[PDB]
């Protein structure tokens, strides 16, 4: 023997609207690059001025090994209060920490180059600031 029941289909649905909308709007545009900061003060790559180690071997180790080091550096502006060898001594733990991987000793005479460099901007500000500033 065998039946002829009939099959039930039970109401299934994917309960899950997605968003609808037409519209069409946008221009198109490219050319754009990004050091990886884009936080602090940077300006241009600037003059890198001798420093002051005070030996002859020193000043002549970093005179050589300046190719491996940066030209530019990544400080605060002097407008806001507080100390110069805040933002000297800060400025200087931002442009290392953007990257070195440098020797033991190179890292100390980074700390120079870069240091002594922070000032020689402010210095030069201080000028135009003397005069004109900002509102």
């Amino acid at each position: 023997s065998g039946l002829v029941p009939r099959g039930s289909h039970m109401s299934n649905k994917p309960s899950k609207p997605k968003t609808n909308m037409k519209h069409v709007a946008g221009a198109a545009a490219a050319g754009a690059v990004v050091g990886g900061l884009g936080g602090y003060m940077l300006g241009s790559v600037m003059s890198r001025p001798l420093i002051h180690f005070g030996n002859d071997y020193e000043d002549r180790y970093y005179r050589e090994n300046m190719y491996r080091y940066p030209n530019q550096v990544y400080y605060r502006p002097v407008d806001q209060y507080s100390n110069q060898n805040n933002f000297v001594h800060d400025c200087v733990n931002i442009t290392v920490k953007q990257g070195e991987n440098f020797t033991e000793t190179d890292i100390k005479i980074m700390e120079r180059v870069v240091e002594q460099m922070c000032i020689t901007q402010y210095q030069r500000e201080s000028q135009a600031y003397y005069q004109r500033g900002a509102s």
